[PDB]
Parts: C-alpha cells; structure tokens; sequence
C-alpha cells in the first residue's frame, strides 16, 4: 500500500492508475519498459525534454503512434501547451519526478501522489530501486521485475570480469559530456552519473577525484595534462546538424556517427591527446546519462576498455533483447561508435 521513493519519501500507491504525469519527459524511457505495446495510453502530460531533446527517439515513436503530438507539454514557454498551475485539469493519478519545483508543489497541493526516482545522479545505486518503485506505483510489477532481472543479468556479464581487474591494470578514462556543445570545455561526470558506468566497466574515471558531485567540469588543460588512456564523447546530435557534436541515436548510421565523432576529435587541444592519436576514442549516446537503459552504456564501455575479455559481448544484441521484451518500437540507429 506504501513504498519508499528515492527521496526516501513514503508514497501511497493509488489503487487505480490510468493517468500519469511525467515531471521530466525523459522519464518516459523508464515508463516505456512498463507499458508494453501501449506506451502512450496512460501519459496525460509531460515536460518537453523528450520531445525537444530526444527528437530522434520521439520521431520513431511518432511514426508508429502519431497521438504522441497530442500529449500536453507542461512548462511556461511558448513551446509548452499547459502551465504548471493548470496541470490539475489533466487529472493525473500520479506524478513521476527525477531527483536532479512549482510543479511538484502544485501537484502535492492537489493531493496527487508524487514519486521521486533517479537515473542521473547515482545510477548504480538508484536505477533498479527506481524501477521497483515504478512497477509498484504504476501497477506493472511483472514488467518492472523482469526488467530488473534482465538488467542484473546483463550487468553481471561485465562486472563478474571487471571486478577482478587490478587497479594498476585499468585504463584511465575521461568522458566529455555533450562534446562540442558549449564554448568552454570538458563537462564530465565524477562521483556518479556516467562515472558509475566507467567504474562498473573496469575503468578509472580521471574526473572522479576532480569533482565533489556527480556532474561538473574539468578544464581542457587538466584533461590534456592527465592525458587519459581512453577518451569518450557523449552526444545525441541529429545527423542533419553541422554544429559540433557526436551524432548518435535512433536515426543515425555507423558512418554518420563516425564522421561526426571525427570532427569532435579534430578539435584544437583534444587532437593532441594520446587516446585520440592511439584511436582509443569513442562516442556514447548522451541520454544514457539519465536512463534505465544505461546497462548498454556499461556494456559498451567494457568492450572499449577490455576488447579481448568482451570479444563475444554484443551490446546491439543486448539492445535488441530489451526492445523485443519490453518495447513497442524496433531498435534502430547507433548509440555507440568507435574511431
Ligand atoms: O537536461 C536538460 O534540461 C538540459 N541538459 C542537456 C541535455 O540533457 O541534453 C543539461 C544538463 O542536464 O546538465
Ligand atoms: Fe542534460
């Protein structure tokens, strides 16, 4: 009847859930795992981050489910169709938020149950507990628990190997989040976020000691001085976009991915790293930084870090299984890339 969310708040599970508000649109990644062939049927509103910041995934859904464009966008901008203060008109049974608000207050003041999850700041600790909570409060425990089993299995395949690797034998690693996005450079993950995936994949994240939190910045000069064994760039850029950025996602091929990475690797400063010269330079889909599908990032990283140990591991296969079992769309495009 009650469950504890990732804020440690006790929440009363509603007996009927037909109407789900997503405080962050990209929480749809999690919800989608639960809704089988009816992904949108219970979504009554969402913030626009999925539609606006994941145009590629949105577009694939829109192809098969045009109704996605009718889902109200909650926010205060001209791109939004319903302001926080009026979200009660949507009659949500429950509202889902990330840990990372006037909206939350408005919903709590209306007696709407609010559940906090987290795939962003501490994914290693919080991914699976988040999914468990979601299975319970959205009445999809079978789907949650099967996903939990699938994720555990697929993570173990890595960690049963990477946990036995001595630290001195581990590659040093630097991930540049949204490489080529802002003008200043080297937004990264430290004690959390994609850091967790580096850790689980047997890497040594050079930003871990440089940052107090999960997310932060390391100046290029420090990246260049440290000169890690491995360089990773995250991005989710449209393959039709000339702005610098790694093009990855549902609508990107390998060749477009490689090409856009190459532009990122050719940047002044970055092009002097040994990792770039050695070709130990890689691209990862940015939205794995806030998604329960992050098992695929862990598997990708492991393959880059220990290519021999993970010769037979194929994240594209892992992804295929995830889609087959849980999702109403087919897997397409490119979510990781090598030089
Ligand atoms: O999440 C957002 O609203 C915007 N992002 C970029 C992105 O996620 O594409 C910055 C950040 O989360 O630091
Ligand atoms: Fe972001």
């Amino acid at each position: 009847e009650n469950i504890t969310d990732m804020a440690g708040r006790s929440v009363v599970i509603p007996a009927k859930v037909e109407r789900i508000l997503l405080g962050e649109g990209r929480l749809f990644y999690a919800v989608s795992l639960l809704e089988g062939q009816k992904p949108f049927d219970r979504i009554v509103g969402w913030q626009g981050d999925f539609r606006k910041l994941d145009t590629q995934t949105y577009a694939v859904y829109k192809a098969k489910f045009p109704q996605v464009d009718n889902i109200p966008l909650i926010g205060n901008t001209t791109a939004d169709s319903i302001s926080p203060e009026k979200v009660l008109t949507l009659n949500p049974d429950i509202a889902i938020f990330g840990l990372s608000s006037e909206l939350v207050k408005q919903l709590e003041k209306a007696g709407v149950p609010v559940v906090f999850v987290d795939f962003r700041t501490s994914p290693l600790k919080n991914t699976l507990p988040s999914m468990r909570v979601l299975g319970k409060v959205l009445h999809r425990e079978q789907q949650a628990n099967d996903y939990i089993k699938f994720y555990e299995d697929n993570v173990r395949k890595v960690t049963e190997i990477t946990s036995k690797i001595p630290a001195d034998k581990k590659p040093s690693v630097f991930i540049e989040l949204r490489a080529g996005a802002m003008e200043e450079c080297c937004g990264t993950a430290g004690k959390g976020n994609m850091g967790d995936f580096i850790d689980q994949a047997g890497g040594n994240n050079m930003a871990k000691n440089l940052l107090p939190g999960a997310l932060g910045t390391v100046n290029l000069e420090k990246v260049l001085s440290t000169n890690p064994d491995i360089y990773i760039a995250s991005g989710g850029k449209a393959p039709d976009n000339n702005a610098p950025g790694v093009s990855l996602g549902a609508q990107v091929t390998k060749e477009q991915a490689q090409s856009s990475l190459q532009t990122i690797l050719d940047r002044k400063g970055i092009n002097t790293l040994s990792a770039v010269k050695n070709g130990r330079s890689y691209g990862i889909w940015h939205n794995f930084y806030n998604s329960p599908y992050n098992v695929l990032a862990i598997q990708s990283f492991a393959k880059w870090f220990y290519p021999q140990q993970f010769a037979d591991l194929d994240p594209n296969n892992t992804m295929n299984s995830l889609y087959s079992q849980f999702l109403a769309i087919e897997p397409t495009g490119t979510y990781w890339v090598d030089s």
